[PDB]
Parts: structure tokens; C-alpha cells; sequence
């Protein structure tokens, strides 16, 4: 069973030292994995040849490739190997907008017709081509030799507009991406909640799945369950929307985390999944590989570094414990 911590460092700059500390913390506690999460809508927040974002002076808007290259090496030097998480095809507004600044054209015809945060998966060859480039990029800068043929790249797949009316597409964007993951010896993960009944017999069977929370069909049926995964030969993990999910703000004092803690003390465990019907569903498939919580910036705008640090370092230590 691993244990991993998630960082979204889109909404929220953390400066190269407090993720490092967090990565001491992670290691003083037997922790397995840190995933970033560093492509959203609000920004691409690390250094990209592809994107035009090649300062190698620390900046507020992106970590530098040498801080990247340093945060890595550091987790790898303590056993904790680092996942990246970039998201595709939607929440993807960060990246897109500097493509349409960089190429209008080439924007145009990648981005999906109604939703600006979105690219055409819709069986689009340019479209899939540039974030080809883009993951390239992405599963070369994250090479661990330390942990060759471990490796791990989550993809994305969580709330993708159009999917469960579009489910083919969508099933065959995310099957080419993970070619391109699979080409580098890396292991494809992607969000449970896009990917309906009626997709899943076609997913690519490499992939792992991150499950946050049971999903509800457009038409009121429930969706696919930890049991449903099992049946198709996919793995999980549990990234519970509740128990796993914080996002830190100055609108916390020590005493509420306090009670963060608390609360997660009897609603977390390992196998206890986010379902419509019980969120805390205890399910009991050989399929669980693992847990991480979660650390969303969206409310993190006035934070400063220490009071990132304050908040989420008694978390970590507290469900690296349970």
C-alpha cells in the first residue's frame, strides 16, 4: 500500500524550499510518492521549452528547470520518487492560453469549439500532436533512473466536457496519450470520474486510476465503482474528495487544522472510497495500490510560504501515520 502526497502547485506558487521541506517531512514519516500537480487552468507552473517559459531565474509564475531538476534529485536522494500530473484535455487553460498567444493558428485549430480550458480531443491530429510535444517534454524532465520502470505520469481525465456523451472520443484521446507515456517506460494514470460504463471495456489496460469520487451519469445512474475497475483489470488508488482533499488558506487558524486532523483521523483509511451512497465505503479489492492526500492551492491566494508550511505539514504527518 503506498502513500503518496499530492502538491497542486497551479493555483498556488510554493517556493523551492518549502518543497523541499514538505519532501523531508514525507521522508521523515515513510512516504512513498509527492505528485505534482503543475498544469491547470490558472497556470503551467514549470519551466517549458515548448511553452516558452525558460527563465532560469526564480520567478513567482514557474518553478525554473534547475529547481525542478533539484526538487527531484532531492526526493530521489530520500526514496520518494516524483510523480508528475498534467492535465489533459481539460483543465488545460493555462497552457492553451500561451498557445494562443505563441501560435493563434495552431490554437485554433487544437482548442475545443465551446470551452476555452479544453483541448479537442474529438479525434483531433493537431491537437494530439502538440500535446504530444508537450508531454515529451514533460516525461524527459521527470526521468528517474532511481526508479526505471516504476515510473509513474498522471495524465488527467477529470471533468472533461462533452465525455459521457463523447465517450469514444475521449477513451481513444486518452489511449494515445498513454502510448506516448508507455514509449518512455512510465505507467499512465488518470481520474476515475470521466470514464463511464460504457468506455471502460476500451481503456487502455496500463492505466491506474486516481478515484476521488463516484461520478453521477447525465441521465441519474450511478457510475463506475472500485469494483467495476477491478472487473476491467485496473488499479487504484484513493483519492477520497472528503477525507484526502484540504485546501489550505489564511482563513484557517492551528486550532481548525487541529480539527482537520481529527476529522481525518476516523473518516480516512486506505480503502475507504468517496461513494454516492457512503462516503467513507470501505471496499475490499486486491486492485488498491495505494493513497495520497491532496493539498489544492485555490484557496491559497495571501498564504505565505510558512503558513503553507503550518498547515500542511501536521497533515502529512498525521495521514502518513494512519
Amino acid at each position: 500500500q503506498e502513500k503518496g502526497i499530492t502538491i497542486d502547485i497551479s493555483r498556488k506558487y510554493y517556493s523551492i524550499k518549502t518543497l523541499k521541506a514538505i519532501v523531508d517531512e514525507i521522508s521523515a514519516n515513510g512516504g512513498d510518492y509527492l505528485q505534482l500537480h503543475f498544469s491547470d487552468n490558472e497556470s503551467y507552473a514549470i519551466a517549458s521549452e515548448f511553452l516558452g517559459q525558460n527563465s532560469e531565474n526564480p520567478n513567482s509564475a514557474y518553478l525554473t528547470k534547475k529547481e525542478l531538476l533539484s526538487l527531484i534529485a532531492y526526493s530521489n536522494d530520500r526514496n520518494i520518487m516524483v510523480i508528475p500530473d498534467i492535465d489533459l484535455p481539460a483543465h488545460s487553460k493555462g497552457w492553451l492560453n500561451i498557445m494562443k498567444e505563441k501560435d493563434s493558428g495552431l490554437y485554433t485549430d487544437i482548442v475545443t469549439d465551446y470551452s476555452e480550458d479544453t483541448l479537442d480531443y474529438h479525434n483531433n491530429a493537431v491537437a494530439l500532436y502538440t500535446a504530444n510535444q508537450l508531454l515529451d517534454e514533460v516525461l524527459d524532465l521527470f526521468y528517474q533512473p532511481k526508479f526505471a520502470g516504476k515510473q509513474r505520469i498522471v495524465l488527467g481525465g477529470d471533468e472533461v466536457p462533452g465525455s459521457g456523451a463523447h465517450q469514444t472520443d475521449f477513451i481513444r484521446f486518452m489511449n494515445q496519450i498513454a502510448k506516448t507515456a508507455k514509449a518512455s517506460n512510465y505507467e499512465p494514470q488518470m481520474w476515475n470520474d470521466s470514464i463511464t460504463p460504457e468506455g471502460i471495456q476500451n481503456l487502455d489496460r496500463s492505466f491506474s486510476i486516481l478515484y476521488w469520487k463516484q461520478s453521477t451519469l447525465s441521465n441519474g445512474a450511478q457510475s463506475l465503482d472500485v469494483q467495476d475497475f477491478e472487473e476491467n483489470g485496473l488499479s487504484v488508488y484513493n483519492y477520497n474528495a472528503y477525507s484526502l482533499y484540504f485546501l489550505p488558506s489564511t482563513r484557517f487558524t492551528q486550532e481548525d487544522i487541529t480539527e482537520q486532523i481529527d476529522y481525518m483521523k476516523w473518516a480516512y483509511a486506505y480503502n475507504k472510497f468517496f461513494y454516492i451512497s457512503d462516503y467513507y465505503k470501505q471496499v475490499d479489492t486486491p486492485n488498491v495500490k495505494g493513497s495520497s492526500l491532496v493539498f489544492w492551492g485555490e484557496h491559497a491566494n495571501d498564504l505565505s510560504q510558512e503558513g503553507l508550511l503550518k498547515q500542511e505539514k501536521p497533515l502529512i504527518q498525521n495521514f502518513l501515520g494512519l
